[PDB]
């Protein structure tokens, strides 16, 4: 779905990431739970935390953003072959937690804001929209597998 280009402007903006993987995921987690709090009902761990406040400092949150943004880094490694990384997660984003499609996109708009927050200068226009393409590309393989899992997501 993505130019070679495309992928290029992805994994370069990503390499920000790397540098700061914990900071990087809970300001996406942040982003998210503020933006759209019935996200944040899915978390036993962290519904408690009622403001933006208290989820900077959760210690658990930005262990937890680190675990996510790590597991999507594989994936988007993984460029346009992205199947044996996407297909574990979601099975578990099917069934030990499931997570409709809406959400996801909920995410996706989460960390684009957040790169285009940190990493203006690794995320133009043109750099944002091969992003997007990479997250459309990633819900909708993760759609094609929650129905084969039984989940209409
Ligand atoms: C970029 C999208 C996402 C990625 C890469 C991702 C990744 C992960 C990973 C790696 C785990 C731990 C292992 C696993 O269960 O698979 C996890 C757990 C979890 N995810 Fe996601 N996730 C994403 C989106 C979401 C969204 C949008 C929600 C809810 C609105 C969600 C809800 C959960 C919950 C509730 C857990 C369990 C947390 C816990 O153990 O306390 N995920 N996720």
């Amino acid at each position: 779905g993505l130019s070679d280009g495309e992928w290029q402007q992805v994994l370069n903006v990503w390499g920000k990431v790397e540098a700061d993987i914990a900071g990087h995921g809970q300001e996406v987690l942040i982003r998210l739970f503020t933006g759209h709090p019935e996200t944040l009902e899915k978390f036993k761990k962290f519904k408690h935390l009622k403001t933006e406040a208290e989820m900077k400092a959760s210690e658990k949150l930005k262990k937890h953003g680190t675990v996510v943004l790590t597991a999507l880094g594989g994936i988007l490694k993984k460029k346009g072959h992205h199947e044996a990384k996407l297909k574990p997660l979601a099975q578990s984003h099917a069934t030990k937690h499931k997570i409709p499609i809406k959400y996801l996109e909920f995410i996706s708009d989460a960390i684009i804001h957040v790169l285009h927050s940190k990493h203006p200068g690794d995320f133009g226009a043109d750099a944002q929209g091969a992003m997007t393409k990479a997250l459309e590309l990633f819900r909708n393989d993760i759609a094609a597998k929650y129905k084969e899992l039984g989940f209409q997501g």
